[PDB]
């Protein structure tokens, strides 16, 4: 009926897990400012959309996504001084991932794909996985396998990059509310993007270090780390296809039928 | 426009908070089995739906809802031994609520309505609020106000109850996947309900005590605590309006514009 | 000798546990204001007294009671803003329950009755039990059984309620320092109750929601949620025999020799 | 007319704290094996008894005692491998002390005397105090003062030691269930002591290091670290009076009127 | 005398802090496998050596370094399945950083440079800083400034990269026990590096995702992610001067006299 | 050729552990003021020096030492109000010890000697050990043995004490920056001691209780608890050999081949 676990009855879910090779996917996002031109739930919407499409291709199921993520960092997300951005402490995010894995194992599930959509989440997701696997080991369970990834890492083909950045690629480091996400949003949730509001400032540049308390003067006023002026639905559809295809293939490789 | 914070840009959010009487609403649900006839994200869908309607009428905003809640208890949700049900440890839920309040305070927001949709969440939501307010006090903030409630508590009117349970009301204690929720779902998400699957068993009853480890034999096989056979969109619509109107008035009273 | 573990030598205790079917009882109370007419250790004294009597009747033992419980809530205990009331954070209470169960398992005990006397403790006791049972499982122990209850839940019989509330029962929700506890104290510790100090105010009434920071104005001045003016030692003796008999029978059922 | 906070109404407590010079005392014990001749709640009973007598002489109030303490260590309490002994994890004890100090400060109290009765508790009580004071500081409170002491430390005077130990004193290192404690119990709770069970074994001695997992063979079979055969009521009455007087003086010195 | 705080008397340290503009530097490393050719304390030795030289150049002091860091990750450090590697859980590392910052603030210090030498530590160092700064804020301190950096990030000049990697720079992703660290060790601790033990395997290549439990088969047998065959003392001297010069300038900029 | 794990390659370490009888030693110190005449890293340097010499004699290996320890206490370290002293919270130190033991067990190691050099660390090291052993049990490991000791406890022989304190030994209670440690430092790191700066003040003494917030006036201005004027290299060389020999024998006794 649906690839979303939340829309299934427990009997339907139980039956899918009973199959023996059931793959579950968990989107991990954040509520974070994304400039003057885009909504703040982008980091949840994108990995969730990708999960949905991948799940439909490989016959997987998608768990409710984590709506709040780790604190936004200046050099990757603009900084946690912006209003709207609502961040969790590291222990909180870590504990959430850990609890979910513990429960999935209780269900009998043994295959999980954690799809991150918020850069800063990475290491806390990692600690959550480790702490959960540690407990499972104490419970005599060592066959639970986890694949963790950030969907954008699948866009590495030079050909695609050239098509996405005709004037050259500066790296994902400045991709917060920039061309990459804005394009994907234009292809998935266009009504949540107001391109005319984009502030066309030069790419953010930082020295090889970080400063705390976060200094607002060091992040472009709009919150974006690069201009999304050249973003488009076409680019978004290209990104989506590349991500969906590459991830579906990776999951097939790691969790063969 | 949208009443969902996640769909706003940080500038739009900032402007609403800048108004001075901005009311924020946070749905807190769970992924929990709800019988053979209904999906598992009910505890998220319902309080979120009520929040949306209330927010539209009073000019409030709704934060992304918490998808996972505390462990299901036998006497209220059937028990955490059911597959599908994916629960958090108490410290995790408490920490999530606490972090969000801390961040909302940072934004300059001072009015929050926590709408619970999962009975078992209550005390951990309470602790999250207390710990957060304790920190705000240390930070020199004492004007942050929180109103917490479970939407179903607003169905008090005997006339309404009579209209909802023409055969006599047995209490909310057995209302897990029963008439109350099923009726709401029939009016909001009919495609996520199939009354034909309803197992018409007698209302669950228990002795005045609890037993751990949870014993599956003490919970009706389907997971429901009462039959939803008499559920109807009509009953659902009545319930919805009653809750929306009552909650809207409660908020107008506690957070006068 | 005694039914109190603290009054036994480790040799005696060891011998009792060696019986193989030894039942242990742990009272969990609190230090909380109980109006102008009763002392603040009521939530410890009452469950302890019930445990003592039940333990004597069925041959069980009683562990030292927890003297401090979770934060008093307005709608059930008046609120944590009252002086005298000395509350623990949830993690502290949960951890205390968890540590004790771990230790009892180490002793070889496998049967525990947790008798709550402070309404607000419930869910934290529940979490303590779950976390402890989780650990025991990792330790290879799955035969530890726990029965958790609040002594007042055993007073259900309409004929009993009738005698206790001839003018009509309004529910346990207003029973903080009211007729129920005051009657029990009059029968158990008359010297710690001064009925002449009772403030006969109308029953506390609240809207279908909760407000934080707790608003002192919403709780009856004396701290009571209802008047104990009609309390009596005779009503207390009835309540005691009903609770002792009901609980004793419950334990015989769950923990047969 | 009680010195115990638990036996006072919140109004009586409030009035005493309103004096502005109220001294509060918190007994901290443990449930620990104490040989074949004595009960296990000794570490709670003694400091409580001393607190009662001191409070009566200086006009102080006594808080409910902590019934469970830190894990028993071989060289001082016999070891945590003994049945009956029910110990808390360090974080639990620390958190308990921290929570109480926070609440007492909320009451407006500013003078606390923690009376330890279980040697192993010391450092966790210290951490609890430090964490609480750090927190009070954030709340703008720096006038909260705490005095921590173990009643036995007030038995210094060689003259007194002479009477207690004629054949020479050997330090409190082996004073667990020995002459010192048994004598106090014979004077306070003789019904909880049976010298006819005292195993007259040689004083326990250990190498200059500790071993974990704890080795049972390194602790005298009885659980005691020294024989209490020569214990007596007379000796107890001596110790008691010396401790009560000495401690009362110290409190008058630290919390001068 | 020495730039190491540990080798100063508390009087000397106090005098330096009393200067009002004293900069403290804290090396954060790890105990981790570094192939067959280098010792396991490299992540401590390197940042410490850089701090030493930077401190001497701009007159700062160096705090004792953190010897244990976060769990080694496959794609960055080879994996935590290797023997020798001794890692801390995230909460432990975060808490250590938090504690030290709190203490330095107590000293009156307000300038800190956290120099990371183990890639995986980064986000836990960040959380330590945030939690510590949050507390300081509660204490009324908002003038404590922190500069966090990984020393290798200062080697970015194209001309410098060309010299170090004439064949072509493949990126820092594969720099664990490779050319970069080995060259530095050759120049700083030649006796702890045996280049003749280097296993000249192809650069480690990984798909755009991570797998847990870590699969030993996915990491080159030696533990290195790239061959240090072309490492040299001369390349090390170049890296050292670039790092020391770049970092010293950064500190002069962020912490002017 | 090195006894330090940090200076070994993972292969060398692996080989030593593969033997099956490898003994590991973990120095646990602190950064703490030690008067006007000595450096602050003393508590790390001494236990480490002893570990090195013991390891060389019995064939053990020395892990990187813990540089930061628990808060300094007035009666033993002068107090945590002194500048320079940088202390961890109890949970942090406990967690660090716990994580290391967990990792060593993962390596296959099963014999650990924890050598404390900072008195105040004791109980938190104990808790870390207990929590780790508890975890190991859940993992099916019960053959991990730990020996905890403070190197100064092996210096008790009257013949030795006589030479060290020919004028009378007052106990280790006042041994903070006194003759004992200063003598060891004069023998191991004379450059880190300026005996001319010693403040020949009378031995510190305190009432039989503690006060918090710590009162500065109760600690000798210098920070020392006893004058080290009597210190000498010869005395240190005596202590060193005594400890090294005693500890080596103790280890041979507990971890026999
Ligand atoms: C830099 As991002 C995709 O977490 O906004
Ligand atoms: C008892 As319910 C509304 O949380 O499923
Ligand atoms: C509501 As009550 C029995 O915990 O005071
Ligand atoms: C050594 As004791 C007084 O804590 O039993
Ligand atoms: C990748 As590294 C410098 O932490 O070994
Ligand atoms: C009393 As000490 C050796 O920890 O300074
Ligand atoms: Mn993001
Ligand atoms: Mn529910
Ligand atoms: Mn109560
Ligand atoms: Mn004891
Ligand atoms: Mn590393
Ligand atoms: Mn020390
Ligand atoms: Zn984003
Ligand atoms: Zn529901
Ligand atoms: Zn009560
Ligand atoms: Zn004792
Ligand atoms: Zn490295
Ligand atoms: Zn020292």
């Amino acid at each position: 009926k649906s690839v979303f676990v939340g829309e299934l009855t427990w009997k339907e879910y139980e039956a899918r897990v009973a199959a023996g090779d059931c793959v579950l996917m968990l989107p991990v996002g954040a509520l974070e400012q994304h400039g003057h031109h885009m909504c703040m739930n982008v980091d949840v919407l994108l990995p969730t959309a990708v999960c949905k499409r991948v799940a439909e291709r490989i016959g997987a199921l998608v768990m409710p996504g984590l709506q709040y993520g780790y604190k936004s960092q200046q050099k990757s997300g603009g900084g946690n001084h912006f209003p709207g951005t609502t961040s969790l402490d590291g222990a909180t995010l870590t504990g959430t991932v850990q609890d979910i894995i513990r429960e999935l194992a209780r269900h009998g599930a043994r295959r999980l794909v954690l799809m991150n959509g918020h850069y800063e989440n990475s290491m806390f997701i990692v600690e959550g996985i480790d702490l959960a696997l540690r407990e499972l080991r104490y419970a005599g369970i060592q066959d639970f396998k986890v694949v963790v990834l950030s969907y954008w890492d699948f866009v590495k083909d030079p050909a695609v990059i050239q098509q996405l950045y005709p004037e050259g690629f500066l790296g994902f480091d400045i991709e917060h509310g920039g061309v990459f996400e804005t394009s994907l949003m234009l292809a998935l949730y266009p009504d949540l993007v107001d391109l005319d509001r984009v502030v066309d400032h030069p790419p953010a540049t930082f020295p090889p270090y970080d400063v705390f308390p976060v200094d607002p003067a060091r992040t472009p006023a709009p919150g974006t780390l690069s201009s999304a002026k050249t973003a488009s639905r076409e680019k978004g559809e290209l990104i989506l296809e590349v991500c969906v295809q590459g991830i579906a293939d990776a999951i097939r490789e790691e969790f063969p039928p």
